[PDB]
């Protein structure tokens, strides 16, 4: 698979209840849910390397990271934490995350090629699983 794309969201189910477990503010938890409906990621994949630019109006942030090397980035709730990408079938991986400081409910992410043309993303939290549904601008 080439996850390499211009990806424009077109669904997002469980991000409220994912901020939840998270213990973001009910106020808070709304704002955020309006950032994610419109927002964009940028990837491009060589090989097992991958550069992915994600952003909304006002914020954009830049992650790196090559499978199978531990690599630093931040949580949903915008912790610092490092990470670990593995391959679970051709087309999906996953992210396990460990927090730098302190606790909080075990997160992870995935990223999943579909083949009728579509990027499905999950963000875990404990429990609780977010998933967002993007296609190629
Ligand atoms: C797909 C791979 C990675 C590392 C994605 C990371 C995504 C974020 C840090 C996204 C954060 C945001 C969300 C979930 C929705 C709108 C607001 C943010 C850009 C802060």
């Amino acid at each position: 698979p080439n996850f390499s794309g211009n990806w424009k969201i077109i669904r997002s189910e469980n991000f409220e209840e994912l901020l939840k477990v998270l213990g973001v503010n009910v106020m808070l938890r709304k704002i955020y849910v309006a950032a994610a409906s419109k927002y964009a990621v940028e990837i491009k994949q060589e090989g097992d390397t991958f550069y992915i630019k994600v952003s909304t109006t006002v914020y954009t942030t830049e992650i790196n990271f090559k499978v199978g090397e531990e690599f630093e980035e931040q949580t949903v709730d915008g912790r610092p934490c490092k990470s670990l990408v593995k391959w679970e079938s051709e087309n999906k991986m996953v992210c396990e995350q460990k927090l730098l400081k302190g606790e909080g409910p075990k997160t992870s992410w995935t990223k999943e090629l579909t083949n009728d043309g579509e990027l499905i993303e999950t963000m875990t939290a404990d429990d609780v699983v977010c998933t967002q549904v993007f296609v190629r601008e």
